[PDB]
């Protein structure tokens, strides 16, 4: 049984939270308290191998903020989460990809911009603009929606995809 650690980094809004929970408890949920910090494990098969993954769903809280930083240099997946119906999150992901590099000091992580939110009819960011900024940095990029599970499997089994192979 491996070990992997999802790193997830997005907007407070996009779904980072909802994402979480629903491959978890399973359920759709509008409100989970975005003033809670804590690990969520869940232990799945990703191709006839169990391994145990550690999603780390970071919250808001303001202030100093030593922990946010100390398992940017612990985990190694970086599921950069960003709702196409917001157009903040994108913003969100271009500084949230540096800091990255700051922790790890280095430009090689298994990253993988997802776009959450994908579920809806209105779309303020076409593919085209999430296909000319995650394929610049080298990035897969995916889609995801809370609201129906619509994606999320798209981006977790990439995520164990891309550090396997690393
Ligand atoms: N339609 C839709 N709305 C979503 C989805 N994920 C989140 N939202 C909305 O965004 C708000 C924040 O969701 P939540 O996941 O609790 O916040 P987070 O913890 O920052 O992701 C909620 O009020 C939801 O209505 C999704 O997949 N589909
Ligand atoms: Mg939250």
């Amino acid at each position: 049984m491996t070990e992997y650690k999802l790193v997830v980094v997005g907007a407070g809004g996009v779904g980072k939270s909802a994402l979480t929970i629903q491959l978890i408890q399973n359920h759709f949920v509008d409100e989970y308290d975005p003033t809670i910090e804590d690990s969520y494990r869940k232990q799945v098969v990703i191709d006839g191998e169990t391994c145990l993954l550690d999603i780390l769903d970071t919250a808001g809280q303001e202030e100093y903020s030593a922990m946010r930083d100390q398992y940017m240099r612990t985990g190694e997946g970086f599921l950069c989460v960003f709702a196409i119906n917001n157009t903040k999150s994108f913003e969100d992901i271009h500084q949230y990809r540096e800091q990255i590099k700051r922790v790890k000091d280095s430009d090689d992580v298994p990253m993988v911009l997802v776009g959450n939110k994908c579920d809806l009819a209105a779309r303020t960011v076409e593919s085209r603009q999430a296909q000319d900024l995650a394929r610049s940095y080298g990035i897969p990029y995916i889609e995801t929606s809370a609201k129906t599970r619509q994606g999320v499997e798209d981006a977790f089994y990439t995520l164990v995809r891309e550090i396997r192979q690393h």
